C-alpha cells in the first residue's frame, strides 16, 4: 500500500535531480539506476515485471548509495519516492 502523496518540494532537492535524469535516461550516478524493481512486497500496485524501475536519489555526504530512491511506474506522473530502501513509498506530487 502506497503511503499517500508527498509534495516534491518536501523531498530532498536530489529527488528533482533524479527526475531530470530519468527523463534524459541518464547519465546515471549508480550502476543499479534503471534496473527493474520487482515489487516483491506488494507495496506498490501489482503490475507486470518491468512496469517499475528504480533510480538512486543521492544522499549528500553519504559515502555509499544510501537508502533514497525513486521508482517509476508507466503512467503519467506515476513516480514513487522511498527514503528507506523500499520499505515504504509515497507518490510524488510534482505540483507542490
Amino acid at each position: 500500500d502506497v503511503s499517500g502523496t508527498v509534495c516534491l518540494s518536501a523531498l530532498p532537492p536530489e529527488a528533482t535531480d533524479t527526475l531530470n535524469l530519468i527523463a534524459s535516461d541518464g547519465p546515471f550516478p549508480y550502476s543499479q539506476d534503471g534496473v527493474v524493481f520487482q515489487n516483491r512486497e506488494s507495496v506498490l500496485p501489482t503490475q507486470s515485471y518491468g512496469y517499475y524501475h528504480e533510480y538512486t536519489v543521492i544522499t549528500p555526504g553519504a559515502r555509499t548509495r544510501g537508502t533514497r530512491r525513486i521508482i517509476t511506474g508507466e503512467a503519467w506522473q506515476e513516480d514513487y519516492y522511498t527514503g528507506d530502501h523500499y520499505a515504504t513509498f509515497s507518490l510524488i506530487d510534482q505540483t507542490c
